[PDB]
């Protein structure tokens, strides 16, 4: 039961966005900016006193990232939010030391130190962390460390499953897709098949959904390693499958993953929100 | 997991309808003809053997609308699915004999023979039929039955709760909606608050939800009636409070929700499924 507020009554005979499409065939939202009023999803997860994980693995040189990538998420991924990061590296100490907002705590994992590491980050998520995933958070959102926050990412993307529209993509025909075309994958997705195609470095989840998409995903990218086949992006091709056949229940814009550098600052996008670090 | 399919590809820089809101702020569809492809639909509920439960009051003179209303059901209404009417009358000898396809079936629910008809649906939904219900059905359509199907209503608008915007108001501002007023009435909303108007004719959602909301929704309409209140429209005003407190998961167009008598049939409306009966 949320408490009285006052804000804009949402008009039925006019559309939010007229550019872009707002919502999947499968009745999923498709969540760009105007679209949502955060002041009412605020208030929906707090009222659960909802806590958000964010796992990102930092190996061998991918450390130098985690400075800009923790400063920026402490100014923009979750405020209000209690959020625990989870920071899986191969080198602990060269984890920096970023102040955290009250509510918010990191962890550093250390594990060993591309096919393979790929492999990894969906063992980890699956197998390994299972268990303490499921005891202190409520979501999960995976994401690579390359990248920085510009702008709000909030509670507007929480849902069981969620996938983000690559950025290069988001614009082209499903034959354009540089899914997994070998039917000896368990990747493969034939070229009459898509909806869309679903970048690597962002998605997420209630974490039961996330870990279900997870072990899925390694699952078939072990079988795919016994069988002497490499999917062509390796766990995006397996995100991608998994999302094919389990449809997300929200599909993020690329507001949520985007790269200013090699596509600059479209119309369409009115914030880049999480981007590549250039 | 759904099976290999082949459809249209969704094209995110081509919304589906542009002349009509599709997603409220708090991200939930509001289903219109074009936003769903009713093939990937149908396969994520079957695969969950889903059963819908369709409760209707048919008492006094009534009875005699139930024969255009289980016909037409039968033609249009979750078609394909698991479907449990429940007839609730003071009449069960007049309950017409209607075929039924397979896997549909249909109980008569005998009851004593409007403020206290109003309460009484909210009353029998939420406490005598509580276990029965749980344990029948996946979710539950709450309609009223001076209506006919005359076109697809389909699990596109099954969620955990639902309403529907009330054909009367769905172009209108928030100040001219008929929500109760007066600040005595536990169903008041303030002039300043509300995000539309839902029909008392046509609401859902999951077992446990629709429980919560007709509990709701009957205890307020006991604390009114103790304080010598009745509320303007009945029970769509508690319902209306209810929604505004508890969004809902998803809000059904007015093409569910119709009266072609009073409203004709405009060009935003592209189907006319659920009407009233001249
Ligand atoms: O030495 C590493 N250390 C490391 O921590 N990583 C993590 O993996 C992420 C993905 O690598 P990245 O260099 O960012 O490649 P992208 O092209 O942006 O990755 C996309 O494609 C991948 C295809 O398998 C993934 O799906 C990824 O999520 C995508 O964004 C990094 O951000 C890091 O979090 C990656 C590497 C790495 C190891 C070998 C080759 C290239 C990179
Ligand atoms: O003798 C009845 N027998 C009966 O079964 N009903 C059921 O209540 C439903 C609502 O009554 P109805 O005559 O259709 O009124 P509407 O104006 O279309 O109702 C709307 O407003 C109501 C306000 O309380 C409800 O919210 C209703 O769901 C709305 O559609 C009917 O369709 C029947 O299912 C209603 C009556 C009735 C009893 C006294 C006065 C008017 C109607
Ligand atoms: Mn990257
Ligand atoms: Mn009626």
């Amino acid at each position: 039961s949320l408490p009285r507020m006052v804000y804009p009554q949402p008009k039925v005979l006019t559309p939010c966005r007229k550019d872009v499409l707002v919502v999947t065939p499968w009745l999923a939202p498709i969540v760009w900016e105007g679209t949502f009023n955060i002041d009412i999803l605020n208030e929906q997860f707090r009222l659960q006193n909802t806590t958000i994980g964010l796992t990102v693995f930092a190996i061998k040189k991918y450390v130098a990232f985690l400075k800009l990538f923790l400063e920026t998420a402490e100014k923009h991924f979750m405020v209000g939010h209690r959020v625990h990061y989870y920071v899986f590296t191969d080198q602990p100490a060269a984890v920096p030391r970023v102040t955290l907002g009250t509510g918010r705590q990191l962890s550093v994992l250390e594990v060993r130190a591309w096919q393979d590491v790929s492999m990894r980050r969906m063992e980890m998520i699956s197998d390994f962390c299972e268990r303490r995933f499921l005891s202190e958070v409520d979501y999960l959102v995976c994401v690579d460390v390359d990248m920085e926050f510009r702008d709000h990412v909030g509670v507007e993307i929480l849902t069981p499953l969620f996938g983000t529209l690559h950025p290069g993509f988001y614009g082209s025909s499903r034959e354009a897709f540089t899914y997994e075309r070998r039917p000896q994958s368990q990747a493969y997705i034939p070229k009459d098949e898509g909806d869309f195609y679903y970048g690597g470095a962002f998605f997420g989840g209630s974490v039961q959904e996330v870990q279900r998409l997870t072990r899925a995903c390694h699952q078939a990218m072990m079988v795919d390693q016994a069988n002497g086949i490499e999917a062509v992006w390796h766990d995006e091709s397996h995100l991608n499958k998994y999302l094919l056949r389990h449809k997300p229940t929200k599909v993020l814009s690329p507001e949520y993953l985007w790269d200013q550098q090699l596509l600059g600052w479209p119309a369409v996008l009115r914030k880049l929100r999480f981007t590549a670090v250039p």
